This record gives structure tokens, C-alpha cells and sequence, in this order.
């Protein structure tokens, strides 16, 4: 196996470094916070002087990092040593600062591949593992099978933003999910329910939207929304029962109001009697 | 042998089920503000109550299927004598202090009323797949379980009027949130030059994981541990204000991204920065 250096090791980088020793990896690691690195390198890890010796150590530099402003702070003051080097940055950030982050990286010789790893670090290492990855292909092929120790890849192109692009559509769905999870964890603590009590019902709410989805795609697809089986007025109405149900309860109400607040706003766009698929056109440019 | 019994509210679901009583032979008596809904059904065999007296009148059994409590007392104004001994099954979504002063109504009328949460839309009417939650005195329930049976599964949770309620609108807020998410998902794909068929294995596989993140998170909040060993709030915050950002950049509204980056900030602010983003759970809770 290949030898590289990783930087950036919070719950995510330290599985990847851990995934990486365990396939055969000689890895250099470097954190501003050392202690964070010190059981990395019992277990075998190369602790790098600095952050210009890291670069240096290997071709490929692997970062995981809060943001892309985060590589241009730790990298900066070591900028020349970036030539020849290939930056697999799994950082999350919009495709346009990725685009720029990418740039940048060219700017002093490098080559960035942009990578939105799909799994929690739990599943780092793991056949369920992926990642989406994008940037100059010929780059990302010669690291590829590196690249296979943390995740399946899914390589979507060679814009540097299509891997961010994809891992922050994944994302919106996922907090999105979670928060209305959260709400009704509340709502169930409110009255008297644990987790485990409503995790049953939790569960078959969400088990359902494979099919949900499903529908939907190939309706908006073809700019469907009519009210057929679902009605914004009754959606409306239903997500303010819902608004109301949270204040008897004592809960915050600052999400159930935004989402009431969007729900009126396509009833004021006219489609009460269209599918509430039909605010996806008041989201849209 | 099937019951007979009343159904008033002949929108998309109360279509839905009156055609399955129907279908089991049940003997049905219909009403609705418009008598044009209950067309269909009268031709299959439904019998048209004159007036909402009649309709309750015609049966032990009343089953509703209306937008909200306050349509209930509307139209049951007339029929309020006839609810005497009457078991009234309202499937009208409302919040559970509304359910539970409805009750308080139908018994002031001599009445009982049963609360319903139909956890599917009309086309899982019929289903043994599909549910409902019910709450109500437990008598009145056991005497018309079978009747309902028709319509959905039975979960019966307590005496509690509004029980049925909570559990209803504890699945839809998840239902909405879910959905908006893939909302924002499939604006920010189409102002990207990408199609919801194209974003749609992503969005499966996402919805595909949660059963699992369900069962981790329940034991973790229910245990009090918002402990940050598999995920950070401050990571958290990032993503969020990412995703806003993305879709700023991509021209799509961002009043659902700000929504979400301003909960997570009162967790940052909370000092929940190296906790789990299951801690915010706890500036949620009453």
C-alpha cells in the first residue's frame, strides 16, 4: 500500500488514519492540536515535524479539515511546497469555494481531487463506504486504489465542484430528516415517550420515503404537481396541527414556524390545490 | 357480518374509505357539504343521508374524515340531539388539545368520541400494510376495532383523546422535514443542470440509512449521552452554513438553509460546540 500524509483529525480524520494502518499505509500525520495525533502514532503513524515537512513527506496529501478555508490557513505558510503534490481534500464546502480551493492548489503546482465522503466515520473502511470524488482524472486514477482503503469511489467528473455539489444534496436531505426526528423526539418527551417509545413509528415514517422519493422524482421530472393524491392546502394545514401540537407541548417552535412559513408562501404563489411538490418551483432560480 | 355504519367528509381519503367498507360489504351511509362527492359511492351502493341528523342518525357508528375539529362542531352543529349514544371516530388530523376538547364536546352531546391518526394516505386505505392510531374509551373502541379494521391496521394507544394525535403529528413532522430536505435537493439539482432522476439514487441511498441513525440516536438521547465521539456540533454548524451557502450560490430560496443555520448556531451558542448535534435536541425539549 501506498504511503501518504494525512492532515485533519477529528472523529472522521482519525478513522481514516486508523483505516489507513490498518490496510498498510506508512502515514505521516500532522495536527495543530499534537495530542490529538499521539495514538495515531503508537499505532505506527510518522508524526510530522511541520506542516511543510508533511507536504513534503509524500505525493499524496489527503486533508480533512472544518472547511476549504481551513487548507488555506494550514497550507499557506507552505505553499511552494505544493508542487508536484496531489491535495485529496474531503472537507466539506460549497462547489464554489471547492472550485477556488482547486485553483488556488494549481496555483502553486499542485492538483486538487475534491472528495464528499458519504458515510459517518463509523464507516470509514467499510464495503457500505462511499465517497463522491471529482477533479483531473488521471490524478484521482494514479490514487485511486489508495483512495479504496477509506471508501468505494464514485467518480463524477472533472469539475472539482460536482463531488461537493453531490455531498451537500446528500447532506440537506440527511439534517433535514434528523431535525424533524429531533422535533418529535421533543414533542414524545414532552408527553411522557421516550425515544424508544416512538422509535417504532420513527422508523416506518422513514422506511417509507424510498417510495415517496421515488414518486415524486419522476412527477417533478415532468412538471407534475397536480393535486391528485396530495393537496398544499391539506399539507399547509397539516404542518400548522403540527406548529400547534409542539407549543401545547412546551417545545421550540422556531423550525415548525419556517416550515409553516413555507408552506404559506405556496399558498400565496396559488397552489393550494396543486401537490405540495409544487414549492419545489418556489425554491428553484 | 360487516357493520353498517355513517361517513361524513367525502374528500380524497373519505373516497378512499368508503370504497373499502364498501368493497367488505359494510352497509354504508354517506354525507357531505357536497353532494356531489358522494356520487360514486351512492352508485356502488352507499345510502345518501337526506341531511348530517339522518347521517348520524342512521347508526352507532360515525366516522369522519375532515380537514380539522373546527369542521367537526361546523357540520355536527345540526345533528348535535342525534349524537346521543353515538360513537363518533374522528380521522381528522388537529393537535391533541384540540382532539381532546372535541371529545369533551361529543360528550357534552351524550356521544363518545374515538380519536384516529391514519399514518398513510388514501391510496394505502385498505391495506394491511398501512395503520392508524387510536385513543378514546377503550369499550367504545373494542365494540367497532373490526369496523376500522377495514380502513387500516389498529394501534390502540390509551384512553387519552389526544394520544392518537400526538403519535400522528410525531410521524408527519418527520414526514415534512424529510420531504422539504429533498425539496432543497432537487432545486439545488435542477439549478445545477441535474434532474431529480439523477440525484435520486443519492437521495435513496440518504433516506436509506436513517432506520440505522434512528436506533443510534434514540438510545444515545434517551440515555442523556451527547457526547461528540462520532460527530461535532461545530462540524454540524459548518455543513449546515455550507448547504445555505451552496444554494445561495445556485439561486435557490434560502429561508429553509437559514432556518436550519440559525438552530444550529443556538446550539454553538449553548456552548455545544464539541457535543454531538444530538444536543440540540435538548434546547428543543420543554
Amino acid at each position: 500500500p501506498a504511503p501518504l500524509t494525512l492532515i485533519g483529525l477529528g472523529p472522521m480524520g482519525q478513522a481514516m488514519g486508523n483505516a489507513l494502518l490498518d490496510r498498510g499505509h506508512g502515514l505521516t500525520v500532522w495536527n495543530r492540536t499534537a495530542s490529538r495525533a499521539d495514538a495515531l502514532v503508537e499505532r505506527g503513524a510518522v508524526r510530522a515535524p511541520d506542516v511543510a515537512a508533511a507536504v513534503a513527506a509524500n505525493e499524496l496529501v489527503v486533508l480533512s479539515l472544518t472547511d476549504y478555508d481551513a487548507m488555506y490557513a494550514l497550507l499557506g505558510p507552505a505553499a511552494d511546497a505544493l508542487a508536484g503534490k496531489v491535495v485529496v481534500n474531503l472537507s466539506s464546502d460549497t462547489p464554489e469555494k471547492t472550485r477556488a480551493g482547486a485553483r488556488w492548489i494549481a496555483e502553486h503546482g499542485g492538483t486538487l481531487i475534491a472528495g464528499g465522503v458519504t458515510v459517518p466515520p463509523s464507516g470509514i473502511g467499510s464495503p457500505e463506504s462511499s465517497a463522491f470524488y471529482s477533479g483531473p482524472s488521471a490524478a484521482f486514477e494514479r490514487h485511486r486504489e489508495t483512495l479504496r482503503t477509506l471508501t468505494r469511489t464514485d467518480y463524477r467528473g472533472e469539475d472539482p465542484g460536482l463531488a461537493a455539489l453531490m455531498y451537500q444534496i446528500g447532506m440537506v436531505m440527511f439534517w433535514n430528516a434528523m431535525l424533524g426526528y429531533w422535533q418529535a423526539v421533543a414533542l414524545a418527551d414532552a408527553n411522557g415517550l421516550k425515544a424508544a417509545d416512538i422509535l417504532p413509528h420513527a422508523s416506518d415514517t422513514v422506511a417509507s420515503l424510498p417510495g415517496f422519493l421515488r414518486f415524486y422524482a419522476d412527477r417533478i421530472d415532468t412538471g407534475h404537481h397536480g393535486g391528485d393524491v396530495d393537496r398544499l392546502a391539506m399539507g399547509t394545514a397539516s404542518v400548522e396541527h403540527i406548529l400547534h401540537t409542539m407549543a401545547d407541548s412546551g417545545v421550540d417552535t422556531a423550525l415548525p414556524e419556517a416550515v409553516v412559513a413555507f408552506f404559506r408562501r405556496g399558498m400565496a404563489a396559488g397552489y393550494a390545490e396543486n401537490s405540495f411538490s409544487s414549492m419545489v418551483e418556489l425554491l428553484k432560480k
